[PDB]
């Protein structure tokens, strides 16, 4: 069993859809495992338990989730309101948005806006935030974005897993640098 497949699913519940499987989430994010339990069954994972569950966050390795006595959350990524309390540390001075060049224009005019989530996502990675933006396309940018440009102007900028962080909007101003990564068709 892909354990990538199950995530994909789980962090769909987590983050999107959680009525869908049968799951009420609390207002910091965290569902009973004994209900995503159900619901994966119910939809078809015949094989799955707490046990896989649980497995699934502890080798994930981004530290997408987050587990204590029979709870699971998503650290990040909810289109549905949730308070995550962050992870201790400071943002480092620099952090990268991956993302197509077809919507750096509309960046450059409103800023990395937060879309259908609560919030843009940042990476200290360069290459998460490739396969970020190669979700979205062949053809990728990567927005090198000044955080004490953000944090200056009252933006706080948390951190929500090791290595991924959060914050409200990005001002196209605190965009210090574009780098490009293609794939497909040579330019
Ligand atoms: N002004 C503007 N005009 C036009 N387009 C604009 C724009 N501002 C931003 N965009 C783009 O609008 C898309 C939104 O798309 P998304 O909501 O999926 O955001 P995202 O791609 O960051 O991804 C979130 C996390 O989800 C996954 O995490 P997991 O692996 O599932 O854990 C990822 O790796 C991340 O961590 C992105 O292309 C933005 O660049
Ligand atoms: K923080």
């Amino acid at each position: 069993h892909m354990r990538v497949r199950l995530s994909k699913t789980l962090a769909g519940i987590l983050r999107h859809h959680p009525g869908r499987y049968g799951v009420r989430l609390t207002r910091e994010g965290w569902a009973r495992v004994s209900e995503v339990v159900e619901g994966l069954r119910k939809a078809g994972w015949s094989w799955v338990e707490e046990w896989h569950i649980v497995g699934v966050a502890l080798h994930d390795p981004k530290g997408r989730y987050e587990l204590r006595n029979g709870e699971i959350r998503a650290r990040y990524g909810h289109s549905i309101p949730v308070n995550v309390e962050p992870l201790p540390g400071e943002p480092p001075p620099i952090l990268y948005h991956g993302t197509t060049e077809e919507a750096l224009p509309l960046i450059m005019e409103r800023g990395i806006m937060r879309g259908r989530r609560l919030k843009v996502h940042l990476t200290s990675s360069l290459e998460d935030a490739v396969s970020t933006g190669r979700r979205h396309g062949n053809l990728v940018a990567v927005l090198l974005v000044d955080v004490e440009c953000l944090r200056r102007r009252g933006l706080k900028v948390e951190r929500m897993s090791k290595t991924v962080y959060t914050v409200d909007w990005v001002p196209p101003e605190c965009i210090a640098e574009v780098r490009r990564e293609s794939l497909g068709r040579s330019l």
